[PDB]
């Protein structure tokens, strides 16, 4: 397969930067959502899980497509809990109806972790949606239960490296676990809405202790109140990713630098991009616009 970029008719980097407006005013707006976290967190987990079911190998899946919309991917075990993200945004795509899906869908996440005050993540428009026989098939999303090996392993099949991975799951500083969508609970620390540095020094200064939960899943939880998967504990029993965790931990502008890069990456893999395209858009905040 080959997918190429294709720009909305007649659209620019102010039509694009009204869609941001939008969905940024929404989330001021809708403060109360998961006892007072916002809508975030599930915007930027929705648009990792559109785009983290890409095969480098025959270039099926990733956020091109926009197939989250069909049934087979939208009841996707793995994606419980990501109907929340797709309910907000819908109010926003019948606004502006010419946006694709995964334009909608990306852009969401992108918008989600600049109003959180995380580091300006530019973006690319031009994903075109495909039709429901284009769907991926369930089960090309990441298990939380196993080790630093399958984290490597699966990071491969979307070209992430090393400092990509540890950058990536940076984002689990935001949000929490639900034990009805995913058999885990507990928040990651205590500034689940802002984007900071937060998930390294978390890993490295407290004291974990591994538990089962209530859906018999184990967990390590800290005497602070905070929770982690084996897959995040993974990163600092293996060597190579702890060393990344702590040049994390202990700079947060390099932690900005390496996830803006590495999240961009993760949302055009499997598009490609024509030199007429234009370049990516690097949109202003509320709080710059004086909104
Ligand atoms: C091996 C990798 C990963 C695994 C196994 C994993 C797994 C999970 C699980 C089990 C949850 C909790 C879902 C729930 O009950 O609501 C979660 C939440 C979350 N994850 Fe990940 N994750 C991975 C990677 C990532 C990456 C790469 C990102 C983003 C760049 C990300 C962003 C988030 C966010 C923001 C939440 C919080 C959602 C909320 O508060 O509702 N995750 N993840």
């Amino acid at each position: 397969l080959v997918h190429v970029a294709s720009v909305e008719k007649g659209r620019s980097y102010e039509d694009f930067q009204k869609v941001y407006n939008a969905i940024a005013l929404k989330l001021r707006e809708d403060d109360e959502y998961d006892n007072y976290i916002g809508y975030g967190p599930v915007l930027v987990r929705l648009a990792w899980h559109i785009s983290g079911t890409w095969d480098k190998h025959d270039n099926t899946g990733g956020s091109y497509g926009g197939t989250y919309r069909f049934k087979k991917e939208f009841n996707d075990p793995s994606n419980a809990g990501l109907q929340n993200g797709f309910k907000f945004l819908e109010p926003i795509h019948k606004e502006f109806p010419w946006i694709s899906s995964g334009d909608l869908f990306s852009l969401g996440g992108v918008t989600a972790v600049q109003e959180m005050q995380g580091p300006k993540i530019p973006w690319r428009c031009g994903r075109v949606d495909t039709p429901e026989d284009t769907t991926p098939d369930n089960g090309r999303l990441p298990d939380a239960d196993k080790d630093a090996g399958y984290v490597r392993t699966f990071f491969q099949r979307l070209n992430m490296n090393d400092r990509e991975v540890v950058a990536l799951m940076g984002a689990h500083a935001l949000g929490k676990t639900h034990l009805k969508n995913s058999g885990y609970e507990g928040p990651w620390g205590a500034a689940n809405n802002v984007f900071t540095n937060e998930f390294y020094l978390n890993l490295l200064n407290e004291d974990w202790k591994l538990e089962k939960n209530d859906a018999n899943n184990e967990q390590w939880d800290s005497k602070s109140g905070y929770m982690h998967l084996p897959t995040d504990y993974s990163l600092i029993q293996d060597p190579k990713y702890l060393s990344i965790v702590k040049e994390y931990a202990n700079d947060q502008d390099k932690f900005f630098k390496d996830f803006s890069k590495a999240f961009e990456k993760l949302l055009e893999n499997g598009i490609t991009f024509p030199k007429d395209a234009p370049s990516p858009f690097i949109f202003k905040t509320l709080e710059e616009q004086g909104l």
